[PDB]
């Protein structure tokens, strides 16, 4: 099995690169992180910051989650991220994505003890 915390790291953490990306960043990352196995995951964001910095967001600005829950948090500082959006011509299993880089405040949902990220909600 895989914990929600571990899944968040697999799906949304990529500290190995500051700005990372290459036009093919997402095409390679969505596949390597196994996000295209059961289907082409439509949208997924990778954060280029230390695990500590991202985990710390759980003690930052409390904001409402898109699903109505109250356990979401927004980072006070902007973070380097890469949004991966499935193209319109993408056809499983050959999932194709558009690699977009940006510097925004991330919003994640946190749960557990330790209180850590378990869902990436949005960026603003
Ligand atoms: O800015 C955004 C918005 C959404 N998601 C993607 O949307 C899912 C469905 O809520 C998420 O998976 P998750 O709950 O497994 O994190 C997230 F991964 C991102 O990666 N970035």
């Amino acid at each position: 099995k895989e914990t929600a915390a571990a899944k968040f790291e697999r799906q949304h953490m990529d500290s190995s690169t500051s700005a990372a990306s290459s036009s093919n960043y997402c095409n390679q990352m969505m596949k390597s992180r196994n996000l295209t196995k059961d289907r082409c995951k439509p949208v997924n964001t990778f954060v280029h910051e230390s695990l500590a910095d991202v985990q710390a967001v759980c003690s930052q600005k409390n904001v409402a989650c898109k699903n109505g829950q109250t356990n979401c948090y927004q980072s006070y500082s902007t973070m380097s991220i890469t949004d991966c959006r499935e193209t319109g011509s993408s056809k499983y299993p050959n999932c194709a994505y558009k690699t977009t880089q940006a510097n925004k405040h991330i919003i994640v949902a946190c749960e557990g003890n330790p209180y850590v990220p378990v869902h990436f909600d949005a960026s603003v």
